[PDB]
Parts: structure tokens; sequence; C-alpha cells
């Protein structure tokens, strides 16, 4: 019988490639999304005419609120009504924006950055450990915490919530063979907002080879740590960066 | 003109010791406080009998919510109404308690999250909007090495770990440094029994107790001080070596 | 076939990155000091498995006037050997405490520091300047929560930390990935069995030497400077 | 009595600022030197005439070698033999220059690189303790170890050897009540061989005020660490960086 995985924010690039680099290493998937609903419908169409009844989606907004466990229940469930078990858990969406200390209100920036990046992850781990073989959780950190973008404040606040949350699950979560760890990427997948002269100064940047990393490489770490190959790690984050961290202002 | 400081959570324990040692370094303070009055208010009586007009108290709940942003503006605004300026924040109140993974969910998530990070957050951007000017966080030196179901509290204190870095950065420019203070074992749980207060204090290397509330209040006057002025982004680890220990 | 250089590989850990790096299709050099019988006998099933893809090498790693003369050697045995060197595995290493308060002291650095971060170092410049090429350096997951009285044995660990981040900046441009693995506890030398949240139980040579083909892989082509703990979560263990 | 402190490469730069404020603070003070000989006799001129009987000399190579112990002992010894007691040891003495991957020998590198950085700290740390209230070593690390200079590996791995001996010596004497502590520069006083737009390109980099640390704003945290305000305070580094470390490439 084949393992299946939860991906958050699925239907678009890097939770994309994790969805699709799973599927092609057995599983099953439930393509969550939030707004992109055509393409997740679309990706989970692709997924079944190459093998039938292996993914389905499930639209959920990640954003803190007093129904976002619910909502998260839900994700988790979706994976057992489907399929009659859930194995992986990829934590990937994430909203992305500046908060400058010195439009949305504040109120919604909170919940918006600190619900999907940090809140969510918690809440679907709690889910996905009290509905419980390979077991384990990925979650999609970032590089750069530690020397963040100028004014991402809240953003970068959720990312280091989400190294915690990796951390403290891991530990917890270990006596009930669920491990627990994450993929921090550098740059990769640019915004499709971003101008091209501004693209190429942080493909600049980047020591290995001058260029951001493919959705694909991404998904590449995210593989090996759900595999039989890391059954010893667990609370571990793997940077894919090409180097970026290392490189002093 | 002696200069203004914010401690929040300030009516007991570490930042009540935090706020009688800036008050002594010749601060004026607010003692922000949630359910704490008499020992607020005890606290405040106690500074301006030292000093006349010195002390004041805030009540405000920091739990995550609509209204924590209004809550914030006032913290920092009841600082400029009672002494004409704010100097410092220290951002010292805290939620703690287990959230096993296996009160509501929300109401866990509105408490840790909101005093621990979201909070910090919000006064910083008060305190930063209204402008030795600095910030200081109080951390926690085990976040790497968390107590067993304590999730949702050490998501927390990595967030402020993040928010330390980022205002660092974000407020340089405008002179105001931002630093945190990580203890290790500090002040035990006032009903702890001793037998189980001893399992802690002899994992300390350095002396095999606690650190006092003094020795935290210690590191952020550091922090604050002219002997510290090129630093910012640092996080103090004030734990005995406790951090250093293994399993 | 790309050709890998393991240090220590005859034994424990540096033996099963061998095996597992032949398994994958790499031909290797086994490089030994002491272990002669055993660097030999896995040569001869690496070599029954496949003719002529392992060959040994010796060299004392100690830190010496003579060090930089033995891993150039080392480097230069895989190109001898296999016209090539795609990967290098910095595993030989001493273990031993050298309290604060039998050997002299500056045997005990030579040894201490000498193998665990100079000759990485050392084999490090080698293999850089006689050219999916990399270079993975075994850490140790407990760096920052060192063993009480091994001060040399972990600033020798932490250096090979510093070496693995330099060199991961400086010869990324030449498409050199640098890379570690940190174990936790794996192959002992029962109450640290009991610590390790995953499982209660130490990990296997090959648990490490998995993360070890990750890092060298296709897989990887992305990832520099980056250190997987392969720990069993030990290194989230409060006191 | 006065207590008594050992500031390794003291002659000048962060070194004499950090025997200097030791000084107005209240210690009798060994100023060790290697060549500096004219500025570290200069300066214990200096502090001699503040106060008499109240500064020494010690010369001493640093570099790695198998008389390095015998060195390292004496140093300690000079400052028993002159004061009848240490009560703090500063390990601010490094050599510093690139080693390239792809002049000296490479033994001559790894001996002086690896002696000063973290050898010599080892040792000095080794006779300290031996040798032996407010007891305290702080070793001179670098805020921009993760984040290192191009081409300067084997400074590198100096300076994270220096943060392990910090981190295990505090946990080995902490029973002795020995505090063992870092302080980490980021950009402070600049090379005397650096062109002045060079030193300006540094400056620009510091997010707090553009301009590089003071040798007394390095001493200054130094000073906190051995006084009765760190009494608790064993195994951290502080970290004097403006920021600097903070940003992205
Ligand atoms: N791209 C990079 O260079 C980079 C760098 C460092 C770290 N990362 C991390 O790697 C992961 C993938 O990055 P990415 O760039 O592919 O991410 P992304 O495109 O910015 O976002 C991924 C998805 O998250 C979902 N999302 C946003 N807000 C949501 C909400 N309120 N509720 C539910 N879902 C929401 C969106 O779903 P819908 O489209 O369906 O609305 C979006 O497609 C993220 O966690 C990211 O932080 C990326
Ligand atoms: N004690 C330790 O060993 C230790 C260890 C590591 C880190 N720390 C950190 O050091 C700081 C001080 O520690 P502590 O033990 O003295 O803290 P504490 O006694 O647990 O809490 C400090 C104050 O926080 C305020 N607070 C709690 N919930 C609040 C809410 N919802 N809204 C507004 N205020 C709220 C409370 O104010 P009222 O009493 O007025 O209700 C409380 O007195 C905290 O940040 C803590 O995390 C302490
Ligand atoms: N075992 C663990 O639980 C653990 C934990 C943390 C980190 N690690 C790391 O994992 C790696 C391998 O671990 P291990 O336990 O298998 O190592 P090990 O058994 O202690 O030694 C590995 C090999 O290092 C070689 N070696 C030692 N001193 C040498 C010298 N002076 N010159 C040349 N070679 C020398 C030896 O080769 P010869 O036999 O041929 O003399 C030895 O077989 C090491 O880098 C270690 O630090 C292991
Ligand atoms: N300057 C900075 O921006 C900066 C940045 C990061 C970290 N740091 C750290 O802060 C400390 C002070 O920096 P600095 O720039 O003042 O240092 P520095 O001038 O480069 O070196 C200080 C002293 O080190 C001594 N030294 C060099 N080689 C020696 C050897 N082989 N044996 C014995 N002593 C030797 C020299 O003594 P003699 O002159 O008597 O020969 C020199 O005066 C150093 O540990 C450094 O790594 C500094
Ligand atoms: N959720 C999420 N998180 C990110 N960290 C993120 N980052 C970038 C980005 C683009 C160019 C340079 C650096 C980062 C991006 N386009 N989208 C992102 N989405
Ligand atoms: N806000 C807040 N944060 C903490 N981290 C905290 N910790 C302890 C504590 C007690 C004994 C052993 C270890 C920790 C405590 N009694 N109160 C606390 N309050
Ligand atoms: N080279 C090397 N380096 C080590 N760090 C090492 N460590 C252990 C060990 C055993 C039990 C618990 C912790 C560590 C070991 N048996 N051999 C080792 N060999
Ligand atoms: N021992 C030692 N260690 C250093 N790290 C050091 N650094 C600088 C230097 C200045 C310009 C920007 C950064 C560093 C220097 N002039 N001297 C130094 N000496």
């Amino acid at each position: 019988e084949a393992p299946a995985a939860v991906v958050t924010g699925a239907a678009k690039r890097i939770g994309r490639a994790i969805a699709v680099k799973l599927h092609q290493t057995g599983y099953r998937v439930v393509i969550h999304y939030h707004n992109s609903a055509e393409a997740a419908v679309s990706l989970a169409d692709e997924l079944n005419k190459e093998r039938s009844n292996t993914a389905v989606v499930c639209q959920a907004d990640l954003t803190n609120s007093n129904v976002l466990p619910a909502s998260c229940e839900e994700i988790i469930n979706s994976c057992f009504r489907a399929f009659g078990r859930c194995d992986v858990l990829v934590n990937n969406a994430s909203a992305f924006y500046p908060t400058p200390l010195v439009g949305k209100t504040v109120e919604t920036q909170v919940a918006e950055l600190i619900g999907t990046n940090a809140i969510a992850p918690f809440l679907l781990t709690m889910s996905f450990a009290q509905r419980q073989s390979n077991l384990s959780i990925v979650n999609l950190c970032d590089a750069m915490v530690d020397q963040p973008c100028m004014a991402f404040s809240l953003y970068n606040m959720g990312k280091h919530a989400l190294v915690g949350l990796t951390q403290s699950a891991a530990l917890e979560l270990a006596p009930y063979g669920i491990r627990v760890n994450g993929v921090a990427p550098g740059v990769s997948l640019l915004p499709v907002a971003m101008g091209e002269e501004e693209k190429d100064k942080w493909r600049r940047k980047v020591p290995l080879g001058r260029r951001e990393a493919s959705a694909e490489q991404i998904a590449d770490a995210v593989i090996f740590l759900v595999s039989g190959s890391a059954q010893y790690i667990t609370g571990s984050i793997i940077k894919v960066d090409g180097g970026l961290s290392l490189v002093h202002a």
C-alpha cells in the first residue's frame, strides 16, 4: 500500500515541485492551496493521469484565527478520508511581504505572516500527531533567518518560530516514531513581481553558480528527509542555499 | 533630564528587579502589569518614595487580539505622557506553560505567541514610531534544548530572537539598539517543591544555583548603558553554563 | 566511474562510508594509519565485487612538518589509481579527553587538532589544487554541548566547522561543494542510548554513510556549507 | 589587594585598550607582547606613572611549537611573580592574514594562525586554571566567524576553535569558580596597511553608525564580563559588531 503526504501551498512553485517529486517517489498526495484553484486542480489532474486515484486538492486559508485549528484538522482529515493514512506532512505554504517598523492592517499582517509560517504548521503538526512505518514532517524554513531582509520582521519572526517548532516537535514526537526536520532555501524561485536587473542582483550573490535554486533542488532535500535514508535524522535543518548564508555584507 | 524606561510585566520577579535596577541607575519607569495590581502599585510607591514622580503603573493584557496593537501603542504613549520621553523598552512579560502536541488551543496561541512575540513586535513598532535609545528582549538560553511539551512557548521565544535581529537591523539607522538577555534557570516557580528546585539547580555548572533576578537585571543594565553603545542584535546568555550541558 | 578518497576508512564509520560509496558506483581509496589488515580486507571485498575499484593508502595524519606532504600524496594516490578525484571524505579522527586541570600536551595537540582539522584543511587544499565535485567533513552534533574534559577534541571539531564554511565559500567558484555530517552517538568506543529521543539507540554507521551519500549525490547539487546532524535528536535534549 | 590580569598582545590597538581599561578599573596588568617591545614598555611606563608597580611587560611568541606550553606557563607565572595572584586572563593576541586554498610555508601559517588564535589560549587557560574572588577568562573572538572573509580559512578555523575552547573551558572550569566568556568584534580597528577607500567600504556595511568599533567599545564589553555584574555569566560570547553580522550579501 502506497504512503500518503500532505503538502501545503502545493499548487505552484516550490510546493508543486515537492508534491510532484513525492508522487514520483510513490506517494499519494493532498495538494493544499488557498487562492490557486486552477493550478491545484491542474496538478491533481496531471498526477491522477499518471496513476489513478492518487491526488486530491484541499482548499484552506492558513491565516491565524479562532477557526485555524479546525481548518488544519480538516487538511489532515482529508488525507485520511482520501487515502486512509497520512505518512508525511510538508509545511510549505507561506505568506511573505514587508512589514516595516517605521494596505492591510497590522492585525491582518500578524495573522497572515505568523499564521502561515508558524501557527498553521504547529496546528497541522498537532493534528498529524494526534491522528497517528516512516512518519515524518518537513518544514520549509529560510537559510537567511539570521541575516534577514530589511523590513521583513514579521515574516522573519514567523520563520524563527518555525525553527523552534521543528526542534520542539522533533523532541516531543520522537517517542511516536515521527521525525521532524527542515529544509531552508536561500534564494530560490524569485518573485513574479520583481524586476529582472534585481533578480540578477540576488543571483550574483550566490557563490555556487551565481544562480537561484530550482524548485526541484529544494524538493530533492525534502525527498531525502522523508526517505528511509534519513531514519536517524530528526530536529535537523538542511540549508539548500548555494552558500548564500556564508557571504558577508 | 532623567531618561525613561517601559518594563513589561514589572510587578514581580525578574521584571521587578529590572525596573528596580533601572530606577537605581536614574531612570523614571513605567511599571506595566496584567493581573498583579497590588504588587505593581507597591513597587511604584517604593520607587516614588526614593524619588518623587519617577514611577507610574500601566495595566494591559498582552495576549494576541485585534486590540493588542492599540494596547501596545497606549503603553508607549503612557511613558511619553508621564515623563515626556521614552528611552528604553524592556520586553519582559511572558506567558509560560506546557502545550502538548498529543484553555482552548486558540487561547494558548494568543497568550504564548502574543506575550512572547507579537506584543514585543507591536511595542517595538510603537516605540520606534514615537522617536542612547535601546530595546532589550527577555529571551531564553534553552531555546535549542527546549523543555518537553513547551512548543508554543519555544516558538514564541524563537520568534523573539528573530524580532531582536530584524529590529536591530531596521532600527540601527535611527540609532536605536535592540538586544536580548537570555536567562537559563532563574527564579523557579513559587509552588515548585524544593526537591524539584534542586534538580534544576544541580544542572547548572556555575555554582549549582539558579540566577537571581538581580543577575538577569545586571545584563539588562549593561545593554542599555553607554558601555554597550556599539552592541546591537546581540543576545547575552545569563545561564551559568546550563545551555552547554549535554543530556 | 567517479572516484572518492575516504580517510580512516578501514573500520567503523569510515568503512561504512567507503562501502556505500562503492555500492553507489565510486572507485575508492581506502586510507588507513594503523589498520593495514582491515584496510586490505575491505579492499579485497570491494575488488571481488568489481575488479580494480578499490586501493589502499597508508598515512599518519598527526600534525607535523610532513603532514602537508602526506595529505598531498593521499590525493595523488586517487589520481594515480583512478585518473580523477571527485569526492573527499574527511572522516579520520582522534578522540580522547584532555583535561584542563601518557601523551605530552604537544602530542595531544598534534593528534586532536592535526587529524581533526589541519589534515582536513591540507587535504582540501590538495584536492582543490589538483582540479560533481564535493568534500564531506565528519563533524560532531554535540559541538555546542561538549563532553566534559574534551577541550582539544571540541576545538578541533569546531575548527572543522570553520573549514567547512570557509572552504564552501572559497571553492564554490570552482564548483566544489563542501558540507558536513555531524553524528551524535553512533558506534560506541546504554546510558547514552536512553538519552536519544529517536528509538533510544545509537546510529548505525550505515545511517551516517546515508547522509554522506546524499551530500555527494546529484540530489545535493545546490547544497554547500551545510552540516547535516544525524543524531536522532540527541542535541535537542537539555541537561 | 588589587586583582591582577594578563592581557596577551596588549602593546597596541584593542589589547592596549583592554589593558588600559582594566588598569583604570583597578587591576595590575601583565602587558604581553611579541614584536612590539617599544610600544609595550611605553604602555607600562604610562600605567606605572599612574600607579607605581602596577604594570609589567612579558615577551613571548605564541606560535604553536613544542615549547609553546612552557611559554604559556611562564606568562601566567609572570603575573604571580609580579603581583602574587592572577585573576583575569584576556586572550587577545592573534595572527591574521590570508591563506588561500587555491612567503611563509604552510606549516608556519598553521603554527601561527592556529597557535595564536586557539592553542595558546588553550595552554594559557590550562596554566591559569592550574595556578589557582572573581576569576575569569575572556577570549577575543570574531562576530564574522560564520560569514568569513574569503581566503582566510586558517584564521577562521582558529577563531572557531576559540569558540569551542570558550564553551569547553566554561563547562569544565565552572566547578572551580572560573568563568570563561568571549567578546566578538565585527569591524573594529582597521588594518594599518589598508587604504582609506577600502576602510570606507567596510564602514558603510555597519548598520549602527556606518563606522567601525573603537578599541574602547570592545574593551567595555571585556570589562563587563570580568566585573561583578557578570557573576552568573559563563560560556557566553558577546558580539560587539554594530549589527554587521546581521547584514546579508
Ligand atoms: N522562493 C524563495 O527564494 C524562498 C527562499 C527562502 C525560503 N523559502 C520558503 O520555501 C517555501 C516555498 O517558497 P515559495 O517561494 O514557493 O512560496 P510562495 O510562492 O511565496 O508561497 C507558497 C504558497 O503559499 C500559499 N499561501 C500564501 N498565503 C497563504 C494563506 N494565507 N493560506 C494558505 N496558503 C497561503 C500560496 O497559496 P495559493 O497560491 O494557493 O494562494 C502560495 O502558492 C516557503 O515556505 C518559503 O518561505 C522560499
Ligand atoms: N524564570 C526563569 O528561569 C526564566 C528562564 C528563561 C527565560 N525567562 C524569561 O525572563 C522573563 C522574566 O521571567 P519571569 O520568570 O520573571 O516571568 P513570569 O514570572 O513568568 O512572568 C512575568 C510577568 O509576565 C506577565 N504576563 C503574563 N501573561 C501576560 C499577559 N497575557 N499579558 C500581559 N502580561 C502578562 C505577568 O504579569 P502579571 O503578574 O501582572 O499578571 C507576569 O508577572 C520572561 O520573559 C521569561 O520568559 C525566565
Ligand atoms: N562514533 C561516534 O558516535 C561519533 C560521534 C560524533 C562524531 N563522530 C565522527 O565520525 C567520524 C568517524 O567516527 P568513528 O567513531 O568511526 O572514528 P574512530 O573509530 O574514532 O576513528 C576513525 C579512524 O580515524 C583514523 N585515525 C585516528 N587517528 C589517526 C591518525 N593520527 N592518523 C591517521 N588516521 C587516524 C583511524 O584509522 P586507523 O584505524 O587506520 O589507525 C580510525 O580508524 C569521526 O570524524 C568522528 O569525530 C563519531
Ligand atoms: N581589528 C578588528 O576589526 C577585529 C575584528 C574581529 C576580531 N578581532 C579580534 O580582536 C582581537 C584584537 O584585534 P586587533 O586588530 O587589535 O589585533 P592585531 O593588532 O591584529 O593583533 C594583536 C596582537 O597580536 C599579537 N600577535 C600576533 N602574532 C603573534 C604571535 N605569533 N605571538 C604572540 N603574539 C602575536 C601582536 O603582538 P606584537 O605587536 O607585540 O607583535 C599584536 O599586537 C584579536 O583577537 C582579533 O582577532 C579584531
Ligand atoms: N513564502 C515565501 N518566502 C520567501 N522567503 C520568499 N522569498 C522570495 C525571494 C525572492 C528573491 C530573493 C529572495 C527571496 C520570494 N520571491 N518568495 C518567497 N515566498
Ligand atoms: N515567562 C516565563 N518564562 C520561563 N521560561 C519561565 N521559566 C521558569 C522556570 C522554572 C524552573 C526551571 C526552569 C524554568 C519559570 N518558573 N517561569 C518562567 N516564566
Ligand atoms: N573519532 C571519534 N570521534 C568521536 N566523537 C567519537 N565519539 C564516540 C562516542 C561514543 C559514545 C558517546 C559519544 C561519542 C566514539 N565512540 N568514537 C568517536 N570517535
Ligand atoms: N588579529 C586580527 N584579527 C582580525 N579579525 C583583524 N581584523 C581586521 C580587519 C579590518 C577591516 C575589516 C575587518 C577586519 C584587522 N585590521 N586586524 C585584525 N587582526
